[PDB]
């Protein structure tokens, strides 16, 4: 019988990228969307057309607050519905913007970015181990993340977070069988409405090409962290980057 | 006058010392507190005793929640309203205690709002509220040597402080242009409970390479003192481990 | 055409299961020894009743010395001598014992040996790999997932090892423009000595939170495999560590 | 009695100023030098000056060769034999300079670079402990040691050597009550042999004050991480850098 995933924020870009080689690869997943619910549909529909219901969607806010722990809960419970296990989670959700140190309230600053990149990691793999032979857990991490973006703080807290997480879970769920591992972009996909001068800006401090990842490069990651290839890998968390994190100033 | 230093969870343990340590140095200090009210308030008059109107307490729940920002922002407003001014921030307060994957009283909620509010999202509130009223001026973090070997079922504990190993390094690199050091102290394992079992401590002792005793909480106060000091002026983002080597013992 | 690789310390052990697993990827292999003659031209001949004139030997002592950068091009020079070619280089011979600081081979033998094999003969290889170039161009280190919780009085081994990292980010920075990727797979414990004591090596498995067993010689192929292929194309200046959570655990 | 250190390199530039700053706290110095053999006599004259028979000089070549254990030995024994004791080590002697992977003979570019940046200290550091209060070894490590400068393979390699020395000899001579840390400098005394197109290249990328380190500054980590204040301080390595470690690319 298929193997299946959740893979959060699905819909568009290297979640997208990531729902569909594991789709490929023979599992079943659940395209987990906050906001982008024509792109997360359209995909489902794209996946099950190929083979019949091998996909569903899940809407969920992954912002912090009282009502996280359950959402991340029924997250997974949405592929134990329509599937019927539950062997890999893709914490790959994220916001990402600016919160300088000196019109969200940063309460509200904190909630999203702490939320989504760590929190809803951490409460998802509670779910994922609790519900529970090739398990895993893959999170996207950051191979900037000691070399943060200007007034970036939250987020980069977030993304160190989540560096603890993949530590602190794989050490913890090794015993269970489920393996723990993070890939770390370093520019990927770069927004299509930015100007291909500023991508250029970019894509000129990338040693290897001098260009961003596909969101297929980092897939490639991902599907090698799940496979059985990776057996013995736990706690690892691999730079998906071109040597950019090696670039000095 | 005097330069002015918060300390968070400075009632007791490390907390104190560090305080202890800055008000000898020559700073007038804010004692914050949580739960540790006698403490607190009997420190500030040791310390009052010793050098008159140099110290005062500031109570304050550190755990998030959407009022997090405005303690924060109470607490760096009672350094310049006690004092005039604040020099020197050290983000100490924490919560500390397991909460396994796979299953107190508390909830995750509750879990989640008081370590990862603790440990990371109150020192970035207050490092916030610091910058915006603004010499040598930093901040210190009480970090963690052992954050990449962590306790079993520690998880949001050592998300926590790997948090505040990003905040320190995007703080530092933020606050820069404004002459803001942004340092930390790693400690491995230090000042053991009194009350904790015999054998429990010395399980702990025997695992540290250098004279196989915890840290007192002197010596992680010493490099507190030395990052906040003219000593340490060009020194920003960094992060120092005082663990006796624990950090380097394999399994 | 089949690509072509040279494989380091290949004869055996964990340089034998990466020459194997490249070569039935395909791969075309120089098969690099020292002193196991006979295990070599054996693996050698194996691999050639598989597929004709796609193996060849090559000796070469990798301690440091004047002449190491000539041994260094003699087995580059070998690969294309035999292949025409040169796409794959994995740097994994290493010689490991321990050098304790206080206290038959002297000091200065240590050092060419520990620093000779662990990354001056991995620079070495790395510069005439580099020199002497479609394509999918990658070296692989092998590196040491505990280089940072290093076995006592092993200081040299560690220097060595921790220089090859230096060394994976370098030579990545520096060779990207060229296309060639450099990256490193770090092991933790892997294929214990067939007589190391019934006691130590249970000793060593128990440490393990994956399976608490060590690392197969396939195992650690598999992720050497998986960084020469087309799925890593953007990944330059990464070490996997494949040590099944060890490097994690406390001590 | 007073204490006594040996500074490597310690003629001119950083090496000077933790000798000139070591000795202002009291310790007796031996002045280990290569090349400069005036600066060397200039400074052992003028700390002398301040205090009688306080500073002598050691001449050694510290390129990694057959001979480089016994000269090790040697300068250690050089302060031995003048103070009676050798309570502090610090490893600043460098050779620093481009070897591109595609003059001097490659193996003498080894030889140099590693030798100095890493076998030097480990045989001075055997040697150190051979002999053997308040003990401790500084290395002078390198903050950039992750985004190294293009094209310094092997100076990287022996920088990253010197962190492994660090954190083994902290780990091995912690029972003796060694202790074994590093500073890690960013850009420090920039040459007026350098131009100012490159020296404002490198003074505008330091987030702190847009400036490099004065020798001095340097030296102030240097004397903490040997001082009563730093002893429970074993294995680590400060940075003194201004933040541009932080720096992305
Ligand atoms: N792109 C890069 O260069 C880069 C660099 C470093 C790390 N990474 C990491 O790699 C991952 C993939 O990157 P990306 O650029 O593809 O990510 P992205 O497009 O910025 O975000 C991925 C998805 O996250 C979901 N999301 C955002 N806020 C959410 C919320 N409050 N609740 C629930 N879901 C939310 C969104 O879903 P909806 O659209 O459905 O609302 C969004 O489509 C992220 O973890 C990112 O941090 C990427
Ligand atoms: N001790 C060690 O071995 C060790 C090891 C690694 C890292 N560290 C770090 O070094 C620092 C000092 O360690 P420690 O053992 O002295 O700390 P601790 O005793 O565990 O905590 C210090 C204080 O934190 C305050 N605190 C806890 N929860 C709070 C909340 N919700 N709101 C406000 N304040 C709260 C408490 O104040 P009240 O008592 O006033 O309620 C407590 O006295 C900590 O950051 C710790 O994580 C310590
Ligand atoms: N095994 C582990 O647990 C482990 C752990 C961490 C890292 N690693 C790394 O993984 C790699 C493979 O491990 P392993 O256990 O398979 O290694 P190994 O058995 O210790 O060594 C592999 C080969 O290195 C060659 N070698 C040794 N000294 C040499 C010299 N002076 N000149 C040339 N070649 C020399 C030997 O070749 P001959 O037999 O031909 O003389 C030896 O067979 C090594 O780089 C190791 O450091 C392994
Ligand atoms: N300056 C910086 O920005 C910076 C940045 C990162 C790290 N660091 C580190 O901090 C330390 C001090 O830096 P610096 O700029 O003061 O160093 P430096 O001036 O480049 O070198 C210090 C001394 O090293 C000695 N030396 C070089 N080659 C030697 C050899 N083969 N044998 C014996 N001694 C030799 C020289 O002595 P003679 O003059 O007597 O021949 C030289 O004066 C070094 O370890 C350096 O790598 C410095
Ligand atoms: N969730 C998330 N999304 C990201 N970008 C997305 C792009 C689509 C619109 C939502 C934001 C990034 C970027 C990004 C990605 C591309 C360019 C610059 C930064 C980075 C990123 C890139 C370089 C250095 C540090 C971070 N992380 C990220 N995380
Ligand atoms: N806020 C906080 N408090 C701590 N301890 C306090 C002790 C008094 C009651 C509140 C909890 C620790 C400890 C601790 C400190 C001593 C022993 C073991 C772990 C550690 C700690 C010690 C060794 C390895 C990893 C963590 N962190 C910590 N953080
Ligand atoms: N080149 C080389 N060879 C190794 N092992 C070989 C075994 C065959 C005879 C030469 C030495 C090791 C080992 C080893 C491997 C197994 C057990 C303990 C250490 C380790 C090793 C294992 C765990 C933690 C730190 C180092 N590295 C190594 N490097
Ligand atoms: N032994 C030694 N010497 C150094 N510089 C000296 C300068 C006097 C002539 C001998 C070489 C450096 C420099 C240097 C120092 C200043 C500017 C740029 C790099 C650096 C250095 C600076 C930035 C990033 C990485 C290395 N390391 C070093 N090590």
């Amino acid at each position: 019988e298929a193997p299946a995933a959740v893979v959060t924020g699905a819909a568009k870009r290297i979640g997208r990228a990531i729902a569909v080689k594991l789709h490929q690869t023979g599992y079943r997943v659940v395209i987990h969307y906050h906001n982008s619910a024509e792109a997360a549909v359209s995909l489902a529909d794209e996946l099950n057309k190929e083979r019949s219901n091998t996909a569903v969607v899940c809407q969920a806010d992954l912002t912090n607050s009282n009502v996280l722990p359950a959402s991340c809960e029924e997250i997974i419970n949405s592929c134990f519905r329509a599937f019927g296990r539950c062997d890999v989670l893709v914490n790959n959700a994220s916001a990402f913007y600016p919160t300088p140190l000196v019109g969200k309230t940063v309460e509200t600053q904190v909630a999203e970015l702490i939320g989504t990149n760590a929190i809803a990691p951490f409460l998802l793999t509670m779910s994922f181990a609790q519900r529970q032979s090739n398990l895993s857990i893959v999170n996207l991490c950051d191979a900037m993340v000691d070399q943060p973006c200007m007034a970036f703080s939250l987020y980069n807290m977030g993304k160190h977070a989540l560096v603890g997480l993949t530590q602190s879970a794989a050490l913890e769920l090794a015993p269970y069988g489920i393996r723990v591992n993070g890939v770390a972009p370093g520019v990927s996909l770069l927004p299509v409405a930015m100007g291909e001068e500023e991508k250029d800006k970019w894509r000129r401090k990338v040693p290897l090409g001098r260009r961003e990842a596909s969101a297929e490069q980092i897939a490639d990651a991902v599907i090698f962290l799940v496979s059985g290839s990776a057996q013995y890998i736990t706690g690892s968390i691999i730079k998906v980057d071109g040597g950019l994190s090696l670039v000095h100033a």
